[PDB]
């Protein structure tokens, strides 16, 4: 009854929907790439955290309207949130070596589920006798998208199919989701600076036709002939894809709590236990989404074997430092058994292989982020050889300062393709972080390639 109660319930309503999105990620929820995904959550904290501060203002100061804006923008950031974790959560699962992506059909059945109950949701709210203007634009908005979507895979469906009654009907069921719509947003239009009953009535009555024919073409679609095959997502696939769900349920949870003390309050503002119960779940709210976003950078592509790669050259580091201590001491033992020749020819071979490796590991930091984790393995693979005959090497170099050398020298090479694997990891291969690690990146590049011709050098006058 009370105005901003009618949009603290929506928003209830609207979160519990989206929660469903979390349960059993197996198909995608959207077209968003893994970089999209990140994108979209760190667009959605900026919206949700000014939405968080008009929930708590106009609660205070009494402007009902502008709560009900505010509950209303935080509602669509939260499914923002949400869709974003979800699908995030679905291509990490994919992407799982054990893993089987399903085969795609003409259609994915849950997206076009999905969309039928957004457009009837948004439908139900233009139906509403005290609808108010921002509410009819944010419902309009919501049903343009989604029968946009719906008309889009209509057309892409019935140009992939051999089936030509199948042809026929998407092509048929996509026009009538467009005629619908087009009437609809007609009536839309026909509100600006006019807004009575009687245009109202125009837009409820336009609803039919278009929830009809979605309604349809939902049915029509969810035929064995179209679906998709679910993703079998093994063990493993899922204890990755888990720290997105949970922080994304935890999300979800404490948000539902501040809507329903923010509802009360926006009643009884002179409430100070409230305000306590408020702040609370809003701390929630925060900690789970700097959880989330910290979960899905963990997950991107490429992140996993650079943290491998950084650890398996921090263990050729120890080993070259204890080699450098027993050096110092006259305690390292000589290798036995093989040449100072072949050490040598071992250490230049791994040294080219690593060159070789510097510049395409750069382009992929840089702009192919599904590269980036072979490359880095590649690399980092070479370290192991190199070091165990370095220190062969070094252990069989008759003059101290000159064995000493080649220890320092095999540890510098190490350290600035640590360097660059630290850089490469920030970088990611996302295009757009080109401004911040550019620069950094071509340092990296640079001393690495100055560091493999020093050794490089150290060795061709080994050979002399």
């Amino acid at each position: 009854m009370a105005p901003g109660q009618k949009e603290c319930d929506n928003a209830l309503r609207q979160l519990e929907t989206v929660r469903e999105l979390l349960e059993n990620p197996v198909q995608p929820i959207n077209d968003m790439s893994y970089f999209g995904c990140l994108d979209s959550v760190m667009e959605n904290s900026k919206v949700l955290g000014e939405a968080m501060t008009g929930i708590s203002q106009n609660a205070k100061n009494g402007n009902l309207p502008e709560f009900g804006d505010a509950i209303a923008t935080a509602s669509k950031a939260l499914c923002g949130f949400t869709e974003a974790a979800a699908q995030a959560a679905y291509l990490v699962g994919v992407s799982d070596p054990n893993s089987q992506a399903g085969q795609q059909g003409l259609v994915e059945p849950t997206q076009f589920a999905r969309a039928n109950q957004a457009i009837q949701m948004a439908c139900q709210s233009l139906g509403e006798p005290g609808c108010t203007q921002a509410q009819v634009l944010s419902a309009a908005t919501i049903v343009a998208k989604h029968t946009s979507a719906l008309c889009n895979s209509c057309r892409l469906a019935s140009a992939r199919t051999a089936n030509p009654t199948a042809k026929r009907q998407f092509v048929q069921s996509a026009k009538e989701v467009a005629n619908s719509t087009a009437n609809l947003v007609k009536t839309i239009k026909a509100l600006d600076g006019d807004f009575t009953e009687e245009n109202r009535a125009q837009c409820r009555a336009a609803t039919a036709p278009l929830l009809e024919a979605v309604d349809n073409l939902s049915a029509f679609a969810s035929n064995p002939e179209f679906s998709s095959v679910p993703a079998q997502i093994s063990p493993e696939g899922r204890a990755a894809m888990e720290p997105i769900v949970i922080s994304a349920k935890t999300m979800l949870e404490s948000a539902g709590g501040l809507i329903q003390t923010a509802r009360a309050l926006a009643v009884n503002p002179r409430d100070p236990p409230r305000w306590s119960v408020l702040a609370g779940h809003s701390r929630t709210v925060s900690d789970s989404i700097k959880k989330l976003i910290t979960s899905m950078r963990d997950k991107a592509p490429g992140q996993l074997e650079c943290e491998t790669a950084i650890a398996a050259l921090n263990s050729c580091l120890r080993d070259l430092d204890q080699a450098s201590l027993a050096a110092v001491s006259q305690q390292l033992a000589p290798r036995e058994g093989i040449s100072q020749e072949a050490l040598h020819t071992q250490m230049l071979t791994a040294v080219q292989e690593i060159s070789h490796l510097i510049e395409p590991l750069a382009s992929a930091a840089r702009a192919e982020a599904s590269q980036l984790g072979h490359k880095v393995s590649q690399m980092a693979q070479y370290f192991e050889p190199l070091t165990l005959a370095a220190v062969g090497a070094a252990s069989k170099t008759l003059s101290h300062p000159q064995q000493m050398a080649l220890l320092d020298q095999t540890k510098t090479l190490a350290e600035s393709a640590l360097q660059l694997l630290y850089t490469a990891k920030e970088a990611g291969g996302n295009p757009k972080q080109a401004a911040h690690t550019q620069y950094a990146l071509y340092e990296a590049v640079y001393m690495m390639t100055e560091a493999v011709e020093d050794l490089t050098t150290t060795l061709n006058e080994a050979a002399s």
